[PDB]
């Protein structure tokens, strides 16, 4: 038993809007917790679904969701959100390219 809850699922962390900054050609891994184990969710970037691929790794864990990135490109820079059946989180990301002497 041990039942008696009002909301289906509520986020535990973060608590409020966060801010993060990384450098191009680096690894970016976010973090998010939930109040429900084995619960579905969809990541959104800049208000647009994320294109899961080799450049985008999505790890899921009991009441724990995070977005990993092998190559944080200037494009990867934006706001992330772990949409779910209840609430959503906000993670600020900024990929700043390192000062390079006209190097390609």
């Amino acid at each position: 038993g041990s039942s008696g809850s009002s909301g289906p699922v509520h986020i535990l962390s973060p608590q409020d809007k966060v801010s993060l900054t990384f450098t191009t050609s680096e690894r970016v891994v976010l973090t998010c917790e939930l109040s429900r184990v084995d619960f579905p969710a969809t990541w959104y970037k800049d208000g647009q679904k994320v294109e899961e691929s080799e450049l985008l790794v999505v790890k899921m864990d009991g009441r724990k969701h995070r977005l990993i990135l092998p190559e944080a490109k200037v494009q990867d820079s934006g706001e992330f959100e772990c949409r779910t059946e209840g609430v959503s989180a906000f993670f600020g990301v900024t990929v700043q390219d390192p000062s390079g002497p006209s190097s390609g």
